[PDB]
């Protein structure tokens, strides 16, 4: 993961000081797509959302079966994310899942709160899905920041928006990433 | 992982159908479907380095060997601690393979480890037999070192073929050599990969 300074240099954000308008665009692009149905998600976000929904509904067998298939099919190919389809169909309209999806407007902030909610059922460490680091580094870092106070710079945008939706008490389509800008500005000032 | 046909195509190993060779190399049939010399080179390249001290191995081969040594000596906490540390440090950087050093120091001269290392001459065939012996102590699945696939795909494929009858083509060389060392009952510095060529020939004929 990049250092704040390494991140600022990579995206040409040094004006020290920060190019704030540029940093706003970078962090907004980091935030990724609106949530508008799990079938529009990436296969890896779809499958892991299904694991977390299963755990929230105390279906440990279904959650573990997805994770075991993704680990085994990763041995010699891409993880077979399609195995998650029946678990998604079973739980995407369940009361506990609807309650979490209600609170967040972006794929990345929805799935962060699904992981947080799944950890009410037990431990769900990222060591359960190590294949995610080569498959989708951004989602990997985001999920590994669930439960942390400070994010990696490469997910500071969606992390900030996630916390802002919690603070506001509602989902927000308008990006709320100002805490990422403030944090990067402070870390850059050495 | 490539299928045998995909592998043969990638390395240009297929001969034309209905071959009738004027000058086949030693060990190559006049009607061979595989370029034996080119196949020998590719499978030998897969074998990798001689074993000559674990300190000369890659960091990932070193750390996983330590895990397997610990299981062979019934030290589950030492093994599980390494695996957990490697999973956790993988999150934002390279796995911290140095966590394995005290465990390597403790067990590399142990009776059961010496017996395995005696039997194999290559890093890949030593570590394959160490994994095999570790599984006498319990389950040691590759799902517990899934970071290895992006780190070192050859070692990843090798370790995932321990316990199989048939290897992935990308480690058919070291797999064949591993089995040949078992069959001969001794380590062999001379490469023994003929079975890998033979299996590719059978696989190509069985298609076509």
């Amino acid at each position: 993961a990049l250092t704040p300074m390494e991140f600022a240099r990579k995206y040409n954000l040094l004006r020290a000081g920060i190019r704030r308008g540029d940093a706003k665009r970078v962090f907004t692009m980091q935030l990724g797509p609106y949530w508008d149905g799990f079938e529009r998600c990436s296969p890896q976000a779809y499958a892991l959302s299904a694991v977390f929904m299963a755990r929230m509904n105390r279906d440990r067998d279904a959650a573990n079966n997805i994770l075991k298939v993704l680990d085994k099919t990763f041995v010699d190919g891409k993880p077979d994310f399609s195995v998650a389809r029946p678990v998604m169909k079973k739980y995407q309209n369940s009361e506990l899942v609807q309650e979490v999806v209600a609170k967040h407007a972006y794929v990345l902030t929805v799935i962060a709160s699904l992981l947080e909610a799944a950890r009410e059922d037990g431990v769900v460490p990222s060591s359960e899905f190590l294949w995610l680091k080569p498959v989708d580094r951004r989602l990997w870092y985001m999920l590994n920041c669930v439960g942390r106070q400070t994010p990696y710079s490469e997910v500071a945008g969606p992390f900030a928006h996630w916390k802002a939706e919690k603070e506001m008490g509602r989902r927000s389509l308008v990006p709320m990433i100002d805490e990422a800008i403030r944090a990067l500005e402070i870390a850059v000032k050495e």
